[PDB]
């Protein structure tokens, strides 16, 4: 059923991953200097290329490849347009390695065929709380305990093969050379995601989205109108309605973000992370990275009052291109990223999150139902999509935990 799949360290079946109980490794030890030295094999024609993502036409070249090749949907009308800005953030983080962004060019004329990239984490993915209860009740802490230690492991995102290209092998390929660049750096787990079910997710949740343009999502067909709206004169003019926000934000004091905050940031949302089974761990030049305002891509503010920071929330941009539409070329989409309440309901956090994204032109907010995600969908008018957003693990068992025990945001 999956001749790859079946040949890596993943659990392979959902009874195994019924069977797990303790955190730790799939595979045997190995040493750096167990890998390969010389890169995976590769046709004549092909060569591998290691994109410089901090130079813009680099940038600019992998930028063209997702537009054109990444991911879409079934019916082919919405395909993602992350921005050359969006790349350059998200894949060169602090402490990260060049070496794990990995393409592949056709050799002759160097027309770019591939891609992958892994960027470092510092991921808490030892034992759940749950199965630690289970191991106390048997007298097994210790080995429930043993890699309770945060680890340094790689995040892979934006896998992306050339349209023309599909099909032949060639995602095998590049993931096992991702795999020995990071095996060669002495990191032996990865963590990734797919809307696709492969062999094994340790989590599953359900995408959400809060629509704040819905006569253009009406019109591009990422939404529909419910039936019951057909029994008004207007049906259009009462989901306007229904979907209506404040014009400027609510909490007083609320602000951007500015880098004097990411001291106490950090603190507020490292104890708030803390209480989920597997979330990551950020340095303040981590926290400066990924939440720090840049146009165009990531958006955070602050509630300061009487010159204390006590919440924040954070939202990504990414576009999607409109394939089929004439009126329309581009879909807005606001991503709820991470945040942290202490004087406020999360409720109230949040509705200032999707007024400050509708004000600045986004036309929906996106979810998934990880960290307390479903506290605030019924009353801010999140509803359920047809998506789901799968997490997995590379070389590592794990239980299966809930949505809601996850708080790791992925791209
Ligand atoms: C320690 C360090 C470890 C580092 C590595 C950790 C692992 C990272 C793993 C990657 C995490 C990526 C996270 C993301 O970026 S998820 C986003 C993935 N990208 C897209 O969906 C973009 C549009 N599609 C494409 O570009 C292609 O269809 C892709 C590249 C997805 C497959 O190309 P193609 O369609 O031309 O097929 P093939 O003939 O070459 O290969 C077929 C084999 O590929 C397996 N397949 C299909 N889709 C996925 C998928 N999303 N993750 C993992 N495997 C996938 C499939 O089951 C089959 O294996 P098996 O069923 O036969 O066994
Ligand atoms: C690339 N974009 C646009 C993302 C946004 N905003 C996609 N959008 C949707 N939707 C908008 C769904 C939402 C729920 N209803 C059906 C369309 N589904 C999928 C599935 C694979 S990619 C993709
Ligand atoms: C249904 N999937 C999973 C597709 C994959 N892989 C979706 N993924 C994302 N993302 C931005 C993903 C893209 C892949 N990396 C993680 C986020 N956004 C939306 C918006 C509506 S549906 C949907
Ligand atoms: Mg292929």
């Amino acid at each position: 059923a999956h001749a790859f799949w079946s040949t890596q360290p993943v659990p392979q079946t959902e009874d195994e991953t019924e069977k797990i109980v303790f955190a730790g490794p799939m595979d045997e030890p190995k040493t750096v200097a167990d890998i390969p030295e010389e890169p995976y094999p590769i046709a004549s024609t092909f060569e591998w290329w290691t994109p410089n993502m901090e130079a813009a036409d680099d940038i600019h070249a992998i930028y063209e490849l997702l537009r054109d090749n990444y991911v879409e949907d079934d019916d082919s009308m919405f395909r993602f347009n992350y921005s050359e800005e969006f790349l350059q953030w998200a894949l060169c983080p602090p402490n990260y390695i060049p070496d794990w962004h990995v393409a592949v060019r056709r050799k002759a004329d160097k027309k770019l065929l591939a891609f992958i990239a892994g960027v470092p984490v510092t991921l808490r993915m030892g034992t759940p709380k749950y199965m630690k209860v289970k191991a106390q009740e048997k007298g097994e802490g210790e080995e429930a305990a043993k890699y309770d230690e945060p680890r340094h492991i790689c995040e892979i995102n934006f896998l992306c093969v050339h349209k023309q290209l599909r099909e032949k092998r060639l995602a095998p390929i590049l993931i096992k050379e991702a795999t020995r660049r990071v095996n060669r750096t002495n990191v032996w787990q990865a963590v990734y995601t797919a809307g696709v079910l492969l062999p094994t997710p340790y989590a599953s949740g359900q995408y959400f989205h809060r629509s704040l343009n819905p006569e253009k999502l009406v019109e591009i067909r990422f939404s529909g109108i419910p039936a019951q709206y057909q029994k008004f004169q207007n049906p259009m003019a009462m989901l306007k309605r229904n979907y209506q926000l404040p014009s400027a934000p609510k909490n007083s004091g609320l602000r951007e973000m500015k880098p004097s905050d990411v001291p106490q940031v950090r603190r507020i949302l490292m104890n708030y992370l803390d209480s989920f089974d597997v979330g990551p761990v950020f340095s303040d030049a981590e926290i400066s990275h990924y939440l720090l305002p840049r146009d165009g891509v990531v958006f955070t503010y602050v509630v300061e009052n009487d010159k204390k920071v006590t919440d924040f929330f954070s939202f990504y941009r990414i576009p999607s291109t409109v394939i089929g539409n004439s009126n329309y070329n581009l879909l807005n989409a606001a991503y709820v990223h991470y945040y942290a309440a202490t004087s406020i309901p999360l409720h109230q956090l949040i509705l200032d999150l999707l007024i400050v994204a509708h004000s600045r032109g986004f036309d929906v907010c996106n979810m998934v139902e990880i960290l307390d995600n479903r506290s605030f969908v019924e009353q801010l008018k999140f509803g359920a999509g047809d998506g789901h957003l799968r997490y997995y693990f590379y070389n590592w068992a794990y239980p299966k935990i809930k949505p809601s025990q996850v708080a790791l945001v992925m791209l």
